[PDB]
């Protein structure tokens, strides 16, 4: 509510910060590099949907601080659908439990949160600039991971993957060509991506002194001992940057 707004506000600044830190770029900056695309205060419509709206409220937080005029409905679903056509919305922005979209009226395009996540990640953690190689690892081949892995290979990074399913594991190598990583012939990266919903996920072995980690995931995949003893800059973020790469790819 009133504190609430200082402080998703203050949460993205950081993130903001972060990310100028690890790339010279803003997230906004970020964006026009990946997508060639800008914000010119288009209307966009946040319908809540049944599956209290308060994840509606900080998606609201979110694409004010980006420069859109965003608004929530007040009907939920179909309802609140309609009454975001009809009041002006050129982008509709909408969530149940598995799927979060934005869809631009305009020009027909249709983002998804996960594959979004996943490139703008991965594209934040690709300008490292203070990386070494272009060696990255990317920990977690799921719905975010995957994509990201993706945008590593088109941007020709030496992409080094790994999933706990060795069947996810399988499809990368197989669908991009990536190199499987193997815990017991480890590597040192000054660049690393993780889409995992798990803590721990990154072994000390791996680590370099002031690598980068890139992570949507919730929890972090690095211990705060493992990250001040290698002074590891940390992008993460749970909501924001995937919200702004989702908007940003449909305009
Ligand atoms: N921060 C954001 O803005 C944002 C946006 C979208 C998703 N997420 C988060 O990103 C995370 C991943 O999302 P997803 O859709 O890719 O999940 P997913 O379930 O599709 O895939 C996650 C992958 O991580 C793998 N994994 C789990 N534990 C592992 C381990 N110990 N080592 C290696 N791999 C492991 C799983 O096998 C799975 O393939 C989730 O925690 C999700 O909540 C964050
Ligand atoms: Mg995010
Ligand atoms: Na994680």
């Amino acid at each position: 509510t009133p504190d609430d707004l200082i402080n998703i506000n203050m949460q993205l600044q950081k993130a903001d910060s972060a990310v100028q830190e690890v790339t010279g770029l803003d997230i906004k900056g970020i964006c026009k590099a990946l997508y060639g695309t800008f914000s010119s205060s288009e209307k966009v419509g946040i319908v809540p949907v049944t599956s209290i709206g308060n994840f509606s409220a900080s998606l609201h937080a979110i694409t004010q601080y980006f420069g859109f005029d965003s608004f929530v409905t007040d009907m939920p679903d179909v309802s609140g659908y309609y009454e975001a056509v009809q009041n002006g919305a050129e982008i509709i922005l909408m969530a149940d439990d598995r799927t979060f979209l934005a869809h631009n009226l305009k020009n027909g395009k249709m983002a998804n949160n996960q594959p979004c996540t996943g490139i703008i990640y991965a594209e934040i953690a690709s300008r490292y600039l203070k990386a070494d190689s272009k060696d990255v690892l990317v920990v977690g081949l799921g719905k975010v991971g995957f994509p990201g892995a993706e945008h590593l290979v088109q941007k020709d990074f030496r992409v080094y993957g790994y999933d706990a399913d060795e069947t996810l594991l399988e499809r990368a190598t197989s669908n991009l060509g990536i190199i499987p990583f193997d815990p017991a012939n480890p590597k040192k990266f000054s660049i690393i991506f993780e889409a995992t919903p798990c803590a721990n996920t990154i072994p000390e072995a791996v680590l370099s002194e002031n690598c980068v980690l890139s992570t949507p995931g919730i929890p972090c995949a690095i211990s705060e001992e493992l990250r001040d003893k290698y002074e590891v800059q940390l992008i993460a973020e749970p909501l924001g940057i995937g919200t702004a790469s989702m908007l940003y790819s449909v305009l």
